[PDB]
């Protein structure tokens, strides 16, 4: 029995969809990530609702490698106006800090049952950047990549 999850009722979730390996692994390195601009006010917006009640949590996949590759937890709002030309996308500015929880491959295979209920039933491992997973998918799906070995 592991039953941590159960009385967590609250903290929000979303997936990270990166076309870049090297995003990926500047991430791990610095302890920070940036989105689209409509990711990162997404982002922002559920990081500064949460007033610290609890923990903002992404779970990370490079488009096409066929396995989620970790989990961060987001660990600041948005900060817009940063150096330039430091990510795969030359354009963005924007930066956030997170903090690398998981770092594991776990193949789509072990998540693709698991469907989101506000993105038509499709399973998670089917969702683009920022799609938000609700709080109950979250939990079995954290559990997932926690025990895969």
């Amino acid at each position: 029995e592991n039953l941590y999850f159960q009385h967590m009722k609250h903290g929000r979730v979303f997936i990270i969809k990166s076309y870049s390996e090297d995003d990926i692994h500047r991430s791990i390195k610095y302890n920070i990530w940036c989105s689209t601009e409509h990711g990162n006010k997404r982002l922002d917006a559920a990081y500064r609702s949460m007033n610290g009640k609890g923990p903002v949590y992404l779970l990370f996949s490079v488009n096409g490698s066929g396995h989620f590759c970790g989990v961060a937890e987001m660990k600041s709002a948005v900060d817009y106006n940063t150096c330039a030309g430091v990510w795969s996308q030359d354009k963005w500015k924007g930066r956030f800090d997170v903090r690398w929880i998981f770092v594991k491959d776990v193949p789509n295979s072990q998540l693709r049952h698991i469907r989101l209920e506000n993105n038509e039933n499709k399973p998670v491992t089917n969702s683009r950047d920022t799609q938000e997973v609700p709080l109950e998918k979250a939990k079995q799906v954290l559990k997932i990549i926690a025990s895969y070995k």
